[PDB]
């Protein structure tokens, strides 16, 4: 029921980089900087730029100073400057509000386009962006957890097969999904760039934004982003992982900002790219579909996720899932899981694994 | 109270194997052979004798077939034929049962001594094994998951001081514990081989079997394991983990055995053999203690463990801790836990981590 | 001056798979199977086809047996069936023979195209091929030293420019290069899929084909390789490496099958699918380029590559290079290379690094 | 032809730290410290002291400004103060020269006798030392290349039996060696902790150190330091390697620090606590025993290491080995080295692996 525009879609490359606004800009600087060791592309008092170690573009992160903490911006890259245009077409015609600036929003990126989406997500696609040294081979700075590139973004929406079909229809392809046998979709993963995936849809109340992902090299280098913040004793600060996905088979880890807003790295998925690419559907009660080792999934990682901001920098509405929830069919009272389908043993019932 | 033998202790080498009792012999072969990757050095219909990659003497696993599974011996490695002889007049002296056979218990161990200790534990000594093919440079069968060598027992007992001080007596030196503010000890590692431990005590009802443990060379190779036995659709029998422990510093897995015998997969701790090697004590309490990430113990970790055999081949009656247990104190309803010590923020209360 | 046709480039997707003859099925076999863990989608007394542990069309390398060891096919993927209609039509305005088979030339792929390229390469397009069981997720079936994707193809080409211009007009971008400060080029790589390659050209004799490499999930796979070699006593067959390049940033190891064609394991390069990716250019003189921990390259990898055939099973006339050879101007008794650019102190003269000369 | 002494040899727990001098300390400082991430436990403007990642006792390294670029000291723990008198009364009755002194030769190192051994090596053996904070679990400060142990020392002697002998009278047992079928022995390595080696004995004109080693926690850390090394670009300064080793089976790196002192980087042998643990002999001419794959060991490795002092910090003398060289056997116009013992076959003649020739 988003209609399909007939004005042709923008030629989306990748997810490119997030804009979250923080609240203390110094302490969010000691987390991206000082722990994760993203590397600085600007900075000022109300701004702080960064990127991943492969990057060649500007940024992947922009955090901004502000009084609410939220997502103010998650941008794609589309492969021409006419694309711009073509995107502003397109929005137009689903009757989205937009916001064109012809020198970008932040800095580093040029002509921009910002809309709130018909999921009320704020989008940004954008060509132009300055060129900058690409870090890829400076092992003189390599960390031992090095985040070497921005892998994908994972949005909390009510109605999930609306916000797939309107993704489909901008050129995402869904490569995995969660579903039932009542006919129920929990959650689907969806690509441009030729990884498992640029952007997710994850059931719940939305708009939130539900995390940012960065890729690593190697297993070990998650491992010690967890080894690190035992040592800083901030341990309290991993809510979920290391773990082997089900859906993706990538190692992954998520842990949570200075204002909540949740990081995932996340390594060695596969390649999607061609266009019959097999969609992978796991069913919601497969105890190895999340945490492919059956290790049980916290609450709050159903339940929490950041706010989105609209165009004027307020806060968007949030909207109440009505379909089944993943976390109540699960983990819930009335919920269940199973290792092997049918099979009692090793089944978990109105409980967690 | 377990008082010293004017008698010398054996000179220990290492922890080398344990016999553990399992109930379906093909089914035992298949998890530690099939799905774990350890290596046959012999086999019958009764038994299988498993080693690591890199081991030289004839075994680090015997499965030997009966009909209640449990741990039935223990084995430690002695320096000298001699420490044998030693180690019976030391436990002779403590007034324990003592069995000594020339000609070994089991394949592959010559002159053997087996004897039920004084916290009921049935431990081997033997300096005699018959040498077989070391597998270490074998890369045409190094496993994905590959074990490469026996690391450590860890043993549940109701009393840790009492243990603790009759193992050092024995030789072995404490390098980690862990107590509270009121005088409980709940667990201590110690060793001879100079790891952090060949052998550990865990405060429980006891004695029991809690793990026996086999180390990886990297870490990638625990997360194989992890990740055949979700291909293998048997992550239910993934325990606890993987992850880093505070105490011991390892990188480590639990994971179940056809009988739920518990076995630990463990790499990268640290040298320990210099004789004022820095002990170190954690609070009870520390929710970085024994998960370095925080991530909770699941109470089964605590709670279940093997039983253990006397000489006859009988299960050992359980004596039960009296002292304070370390689920109740961190994760039972009048339990806490903390990040940092004096923030209630990140600290945990009547329940475990991670929500 | 291979001319840009009219017609319009088909869409290729990326490398998917080559057909290399072999003159003992079952040696071969043990090499590929055996030893480097490929997994089998269909074999035969003819035939081996085999796939990587993350591939889902029918095969990455089919082994035919025959008389003489050399390339038959290496076949791309395009976009759609209509792909296959556009590669023709624009190899016939380049004025190559074409043969078109609409059930196929191997078992696993339907309609699809051959042609002898203007570089004298035998090249495939095809969209349909049957799928099969994704092992990605079969940790049951994994190896120390598994291979998950097939990464990508490299031809070895006397003159560089030449067969660059051409790729670029079929839509592969350069994404690095070698040149010397006189105007030489001795190597380019381009890609399709958005790695640093899909193939590749080796200024040399040709056509030859090079290599075909394969990737690991992590550098301790290729270690594993290695060390398994080792222990089956075939150290022989470990020509170069293991190492970490500097044209690409990835981490490799090459190795000789029993008919002496090369494979290179490789992994952990890095994204190209911007259109504005940043091109790299290296100095042939840069002791680091190549391998960049500085180790010399055995003149073997410089001189050494397997015969390709023609669409009717012939061996392709070799046409000599005319342009500098890399070998000679790095490692040759007139050759050099430098650690730092200018600096004399790490430099090499008349000899490789590290202290040999050549055998 | 050493004699045992009657007088009881001092309990050996482990090598515990060298002492290197070095003619221009910040250059040092900037290689150790800078490029390889050692923890500086004491500096000043003569000496820097260093330890590992999971290091207790004060350091395992003290750099000591100089004229002249020397081994100062290979200093071994003892397991009480006792093993310190011990020490002392076993080289007295050797007839070696001793110096003791009560409060240290070295910050951070309490009573201490230094030696000079009777194969011409400053030893030095203490039991007192500096606690200093273990910093095994300061994941905020690993690094991608952390060192995290002081593995062992290597030293060349000219008579490696004579060698060997002495050692195991003091407690070192021998874990792996290399022969040949005419009875030489070409280098032995043994040890006193309970991994493949404390020190080791590689032939050659000696007394002179060939290296020290400091272990990493994975082959990935060893990797690293080979990328950074590019990175920085000094990749001149890699010797050899990466590699896995056939003796000890350990992955390996060889790199030289600005005075041409040659560190290694080492991870993952085998445990040798047994007093019967096997005893593995290689043949001097199989090709896997240095490098497991086979790649050749360049010739400096075999000719070049570091002047060793006397007590009164002179250089010693360096007496010429008269038994077969290792380099001529093997990679010498003369030599020879197998893949396969017994056959032709990736066999080599006169000539290195893997197409070289000595430079
Ligand atoms: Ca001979
Ligand atoms: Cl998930
Ligand atoms: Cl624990
Ligand atoms: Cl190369
Ligand atoms: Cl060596
Ligand atoms: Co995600
Ligand atoms: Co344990
Ligand atoms: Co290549
Ligand atoms: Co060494």
């Amino acid at each position: 029921e988003i209609p399909k525009p007939v004005a042709p879609a923008p030629d989306i490359l990748r997810c490119a980089y997030a804009e979250l606004v923080v609240t203390d800009l110094a302490k969010s600087r000691n987390f991206y900087v000082d722990v994760l060791g993203l590397h600085v592309s600007y900075e000022d008092e109300n701004q702080i730029y960064l990127r991943s170690f492969e990057e060649f573009i500007h940024h992947n992160l922009v955090l901004t100073k502000g009084p609410v903490a939220a997502l103010k911006a998650m941008a794609f890259r589309v492969r021409t400057p006419e694309d711009v245009d073509k995107a502003e077409a397109y929005y137009q015609e689903l009757g989205c509000r937009t916001e064109r600036r012809k020198d970008g929003f932040v800095k580093g990126i040029g002509d921009a386009l910002r809309v709130e989406d018909p999921l009320g997500f704020p989008y940004e696609f954008f060509f132009e962006t300055t060129h900058v040294e690409r870090l890829h081979m400076r092992y003189d700075l390599y960390s031992a957890g090095e985040l070497v590139r921005l892998d994908h973004f994972n949005q909390v929406t009510p109605d999930v097969p609306r916000g797939r079909k309107y993704l489909e229809d901008l050129g995402f392809r869904v490569t995995e999904d969660i579903q039932d046998d009542e006919g129920t979709t929990y959650a689907a993963w969806m690509h441009r760039k030729g990884t498992v995936h640029d952007t997710a849809l994850t059931g719940g109340n939305g708009p939130r934004l539900h995390h940012v992902a960065f890729s690593t090299h190697e297993k070990h280098n998650i491992i010690q982003i967890c080894d690190k913040m035992g040592a800083l004793r901030i341990s309290d600060r991993i809510e979920r992982g290391p773990g082997r996905h089900g859906v993706s088979n990538a190692f992954y880890l998520y842990i949570l900002d200075p204002d909540n807003h949740r990081i995932e790295i996340y390594t060695q998925d596969y390649y999607t790219g061609d266009p019959d690419n097999p969609t992978i559907t796991w069913n919601v009660h497969d105890n190895q579909r999340r945490d492919w080792w059956g290790n049980p999934v916290v609450p709050s990682w159903y339940t929490e996720a950041s706010k989105v901001l609209d165009l004027d920098g307020n806060v968007q509405e949030i909207i109440e899932r009505t379909d089944d929830s993943e976390l109540e069919v699960t983990i819930g009272a009335d919920g269940f899981s199973f290792t092997r389908a049918g099979d009692e043993d090793g089944s978990y019932h109105g409980q967690a694994s």
